[PDB]
């Protein structure tokens, strides 16, 4: 009787704000893409003639088709949000091209993976050769086809396309046939390969059709090794690839939702709970101040953020896009699950933190371009995509992000409206005969006004979110005072027979806070209200800040600044917090007026506004007592680590999917794993990469474990490396570096590196491959 609903994008008009800017910039980027290049893989796999070459980058190195899927979703949501005619022409054309591809094969299959029909013939026969990122020699093909399922779902739900609906059902029936001869054990083996959110999309088809066969399919596509610990409130996520898991959990939640009234299956509450526990553990233990998670795409231990503070590959944007999708699902029925009948605004505090500080920051606001990694290492920078060069996962999610800022501003519950986000907007609440405008300069000002533009004098309750970070309201010039009931996130209820012209005004008091890195190392970020602040540390060596189509072009490969050159805050955390002063002006800006080492007064602005520069979000802190020892470590060990990084020509992390894929991983009889938080690969046959040599290289460094008795032969362009390596002292965790001084410098270009056993059963387990000048 008390279900909470969301509004359609059609019903929520963004008014001038950073969000409308971001929407419009993404519109331009979406329209820049050539649909004939995005459709080319699909036509190819159907036996038709493409009209143009595919894009390059990931669209011709094995993930061919994935951006086309995202492109359907982004066009559909952007069309719902704007009604843009150019967007509709592109969406109609892409749907009709993919429909031609589907009809040419006639089975329901649509896809771009090279050799798609052969792949799925093998799978259907039970020839399943799964790795974490591969299936039968192909790059995450389940993940790829997921973006088509999702794209066709979105064309139906957002753009009302019946053609998309039929294409989606045919493609789902095709998968029923592919999996009809597979045991649950074979399915769970195949699901070891990254598969995006297929369980979610199959549950979506169940709801669209009302046919439970699609819910049985969704459950078959639910990865049990991940689900089962979550049911039991066990976080087993250390070392896992993070964006692989989040869509699975979204899927468990969606299966639970669509299964709410399924008399033949009794697990909905358990699967809902698994998702709510997953959210809790990631948000509360694995997330930084901007709302993101992971380092080099993987979950590190929650008690050790060292790599988050040292690596240039900070949180990945996809992961936050997916955590926000989950957040929206969990919030909707939070009141049903806790039998309060009011949803839990703690979900909204997270949503706001991640939306303003990560999603909004992840697009260059003027020109466009999407961020993959956001370093938390002080003094680095982030790289942006370009429309015709960049075909990354974070481009696909990037296209979607800025279409849909209207989706979570408000929620409705019969005669109740939840005012969740303080984003300028006009709402059509047709269910209660109301049109309302939210006017605010937030976060640059504290005042919010809600204006009733149209109403039918129903008694309605406005539930205004009072964030934990933030009671007098004004109605029509009259002050109404209410008692604070909790310092926690809560709602302030205001019920009236609203009429045209009524005005509700409230203020959100904003304070400076200082948020420590979660493992309580000596690094802190400044916030103002929910806004993460940052300082610009310079504009030198921003190499590849607008990416080309190269493998690895999503990473900020420019020079690493030694930490002793970046401002370090001297003193205790309360003194440091008190030393940040707000500057006068209509935009947020702050001066840091305490002691900084080395001296440059620092200016801080919102991180979402900091572009085309190096930055610090987290600052290293030093007590006056520990300064001498801290500075000596920064001047010696940290400086030397930075020098090694700055002599590095190429770098591979064996066992990490994207580093391996960017270096054209090949293998025979190989396995991967983790030891002491580091990934490896080893083989009984062999494994190989291509090294990309931008500058001549002199030295190869291989990281292994001292205790490993297995040895590798190394071939460079099929010539055995016979020079004797120098061997480093073992570190704390038992890792050593083998340093080979190459007999001849390696030429600029590409060089195969191949590892095969040297008399032993396996190669050494290799944890890092580094090429140096
Ligand atoms: C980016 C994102 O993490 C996706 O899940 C993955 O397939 C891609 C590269 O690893
Ligand atoms: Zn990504």
């Amino acid at each position: 009787n008390h279900q909470v609903s969301y509004f359609s994008l059609q019903d929520v008009k963004l008014l001038s704000s950073p969000f409308l800017q971001a929407q419009q910039t993404d519109l331009h980027y979406i329209l820049a893409l050539d649909p004939d290049r995005l459709s080319a893989p699909f036509l190819r796999e159907a036996g038709l003639t493409p009209k143009a070459p595919s894009y390059t980058n990931w669209e011709n190195t094995g993930l061919d088709g994935h951006i086309g899927g995202h492109y359907l979703s982004a066009l559909s949501m952007m069309y719902a949000a704007t009604g843009d005619t150019a967007i509709y022409h592109r969406l109609n054309y892409m749907l009709n091209e993919l429909h031609r591809a589907q009809q040419a094969v006639g089975t329901g299959f649509i896809g771009g993976t090279p050799g798609s029909l052969q792949l799925w013939k093998e799978i259907k026969a039970g020839d399943i050769r799964a790795g974490g990122f591969s299936l039968n020699g192909k790059w995450v093909p389940l993940y790829n086809i997921h973006k088509t399922y999702a794209g066709l779902r979105d064309a139906y739900l957002y753009a009302h396309s019946d053609l998309a609906r039929q294409m989606l059902i045919d493609l789902t029936d095709w998968m029923i046939d592919i999996t009809s001869g597979l045991s649950d054990n074979q399915m769970q083996d195949m699901l070891r390969s990254e598969h995006g959110g297929l369980n979610e999309t199959f549950a979506d088809v169940a709801e669209i059709t009302g046919d439970k066969k699609y819910l049985k399919l969704a459950r078959r596509f639910s990865h049990k090794v991940i689900l089962d610990p979550l049911i039991k409130n066990e976080d087993r996520l250390n070392g896992m690839h993070a964006n692989t898991q989040i869509p699975k959990v979204i899927g468990y939640k969606r299966v639970a939702e669509v299964s709410k009234n399924d008399k033949d299956w009794n697990h909905a509450a358990e699967w809902d709970h698994a998702a709510r526990f997953f959210w809790n553990t990631v948000v509360n233990h694995r997330s930084v101040c901007i709302g993101g998670n992971s380092v080099r795409e993987h979950f590190h231990p929650s008690d050790n953020f060292t790599s988050m503070l040292n690596d240039v590959q900070g949180p990945e944007t996809c992961n936050t896009y997916n955590m926000l999708r989950l957040t929206k699902m969990l919030y909707q029925n939070s009141g049903d699950v806790d039998n309060s009948n009011k949803p839990d605004p703690r979900y909204v505090d997270y949503y706001e933190r991640a939306l303003y500080n990560h999603i909004l920051s992840s697009q260059e606001p003027d020109k466009g371009g999407f961020v993959y990694f956001t370093p938390m290492r002080p003094g680095h920078y982030r790289v942006y995509s370009q429309p015709e060069t960049s075909m990354w996962c974070c481009v696909g999610s990037g296209l979607e992000n800025h279409t849909k800022y209207g989706e979570f501003i408000y929620a409705h519950q019969q005669d109740t409206l939840y005012v969740n986000l303080f984003i300028p907007s006009q709402l059509n609440w047709k269910e209660q005969g109301v049109t309302l405008t939210q006017e605010t300069l937030f976060p640059d000002d504290e005042k919010v006004t809600l204006r009733i533009d149209k109403a039918a004098k129903k008694n309605l309750t406005l539930m205004i979110r009072i964030p934990e970070w933030a009671y007098e309201i004004t109605i029509n010039g009259k002050k109404h005072l209410s008692d604070i009931q909790t310092g926690a996130s809560t709602y302030l209820p205001i019920r009236r027979k609203w009429k045209k012209g009524d005005m509700i005004t409230f203020h959100l008091p904003m304070k400076v806070s200082l948020e420590q890195i979660p493992d309580k190392k000596d690094y802190y970020a400044f916030l103002y209200g929910p806004i993460v602040l940052a300082t610009s540390t310079g504009t030198e060596n921003l190499d590849g800040i607008y990416a080309d189509d190269s493998r690895g072009g999503h990473i900020a490969h420019g020079r690493q600044t030694p930490l002793q050159e970046i401002p370090m805050l001297i003193g205790n955390p309360d003194s440091i917090r008190h030393s940040l002063h707000k500057l006068s002006g209509s935009k947020l800006a702050f001066s840091y007026d305490g002691n900084v080492y080395p001296t440059q007064s620092l200016e801080l602005i919102p991180f979402f506004r900091l572009h085309n520069s190096r930055y610090a979000v987290y600052f290293r802190q030093a007590s006056e007592e520990q300064f001498k020892t801290i500075q000596e470590e920064m001047a010696t060990a940290e400086r030397k680590a930075t020098e090694l990084a700055n002599r590095t020509v190429d770098l591979i992390f064996p066992g990490e999917q994207q580093p391996e894929s960017d270096h054209s991983i090949q293998y025979e009889a190989s396995e991967t794993g983790t030891h002491k938080d580091r990934h490896f690969r080893r083989a009984k046959g062999w494994f190989s990469y291509n090294l990309k040599i931008k500058e001549e290289a002199s030295q190869l460094m291989i990281t292994v474990r001292q205790e490993d008795r297995n040895k590798a032969v190394i071939l460079l362009n099929n010539e055995k490396l016979t020079v004797h390596p120098t061997v480093s002292k073992a570190d704390k965790d038992g890792f050593i570096r083998l340093c080979y001084l190459l007999p001849r410098k390696l030429k600029v270009g590409s060089c195969e590196i191949l590892f095969k056993p040297d008399g032993t059963e396996w190669t050494s387990a290799v944890y890092e491959v580094r090429l140096l000048k």
